[PDB]
């Protein structure tokens, strides 16, 4: 499957795609602003993720650091990116379907719209200023806006027992982006696709 990665904000980003154990394609790539990367996803893919890094700085072999995202200093991605990273999530060919879906279970850094390029489903998006809008509290001294798991590390924000509901934190995502995840157990917002569909996932996707 092809997945079509755009930056239309106006400040370069390094885009980033893994499943978590290993990249998608070549992992990582820097998109100026305007730029086009398209990667090629391994059909069954599951678990896979796409997300834009920002302010970061690489060497000639593609080591170094980035402000948001940075999955252990790779140009290259093999594992997930250190929050705050807005997520496109999914997994392809699950018993004949994909699934889509965006997240800010792991908090915000860059708006993403999230669209299958061929027919039969719908497209979501996270596209608000959640970064200027961010609680006190919830701000990244680095850039972007943090989940409150990451902030405050507690099993209601983690969710770590299973049992968690919604909080003051969770609300704000979900206010912001009422079609992306908010917390672990927040209700779906996956999108069903056909299987072996293809996707375009576009950073800053609005003025």
């Amino acid at each position: 499957a092809t997945f079509e990665i755009v930056n239309r904000c106006s400040y370069t980003v390094w885009a980033a795609a893994s499943k978590g154990d290993a990249a998608l394609d070549a992992g990582g790539r820097q998109l100026n602003s305007g730029e086009s990367w398209t990667i090629n996803v391994e059909p069954g893919t599951n678990g896979g993720k796409i997300w834009a890094r920002t302010d970061c700085y690489f060497d000639d072999s593609g080591s170094g650091i980035c402000k948001t995202g940075d999955c252990g200093g790779l140009l290259r991605c093999k594992r997930f990116g250190r929050p705050p990273t807005t997520l496109a999530e999914f997994s392809l060919n699950q018993y004949g379907k994909d699934y889509i879906d965006i997240s800010n279970i792991k908090g915000f850094n860059v708006p993403m719209d999230f669209s299958p390029t061929t027919r039969g489903c719908r497209g979501v998006r996270c596209a608000a200023d959640i970064v200027g809008q961010c609680p006190a509290k919830l701000k990244a001294p680095g850039g972007g806006c943090n989940d409150a798991c990451t902030v405050f590390q507690t099993s209601e924000y983690c969710c770590t027992t299973g049992k968690c509901g919604p909080t003051e934190y969770s609300r704000f995502f979900k206010r912001l982006c009422p079609d992306a995840f908010s917390y672990v157990l927040d209700k779906p917002t996956t999108v069903t696709c056909p299987g072996s569909s293809n996707y375009r996932v576009t950073f800053c996707p609005t003025a």
